[PDB]
């Protein structure tokens, strides 16, 4: 099973990627995403990630601006880790810039396996 | 008001404070926690804290482990900065390591005031 190590890649049932670059030694995490969810914006080029693990908890969040293309807005993750196939199942929260109203921030979930 | 700067503090509804100490030029942002909510642990010891802001968008997450005491957790926040007096109004999620569902995520709300 991958686990959460440095340089691990995770799949999301969207097809989105996470990649974790380093995990150091207080567990503060770098990495990038790519969001391939069918009909979403901000799609198919690398957004920088920031985050932290605990054991088998993580949290991971990404700022939706690159070169490319801005959402104008800001996702986070809070998961955990499960294991022969290593996966991380989290909830997310979006958060766009201008909103009035903690109703505006969309919720869901996504489960990522180890690739 | 106080805005989304550099070296500002914010107190929630149960006496906690976030300090930002950097915001840089892509929004990514580092700070410290003090939890001071009536009866919850790791009160009253600075925790390390990461995240982004996009506009008067912002996310911040800290791990709760320090020289002080460790609950085992990760907290992130999603949240939106409003304005004479500035706020951030957020929505929180809380993932323990072990986890085994979802549901063991807990949720909340906080609104955070300048100082
Ligand atoms: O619409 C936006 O504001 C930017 C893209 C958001 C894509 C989200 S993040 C939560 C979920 N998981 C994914 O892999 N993609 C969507
Ligand atoms: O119990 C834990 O696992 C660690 C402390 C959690 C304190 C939470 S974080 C969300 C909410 N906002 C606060 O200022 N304190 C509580």
């Amino acid at each position: 099973a991958q686990e959460l190590t440095a340089m691990s890649a995770w799949v999301n049932q969207d097809g989105s990627t996470l990649y974790i670059n380093s995990i150091n030694a207080q567990g503060e995490l770098t990495g990038s995403y790519i969001n391939r969810a069918a009909g979403a914006a901000c799609q198919n080029s690398p957004y920088p990630v920031n985050g932290w693990v605990f054991g088998t908890a993580i949290s991971f969040s990404t700022k939706w601006l690159n070169s490319v293309e801005s959402c104008n807005s800001i996702t986070s993750w809070s998961g955990f880790y499960i294991n022969g196939q290593g996966k991380i199942s989290t909830l997310w929260q979006l958060v766009v810039n201008g909103s009035s109203s903690p109703s505006q921030i969309l919720k869901g979930q996504d489960v990522f396996s180890q690739t």
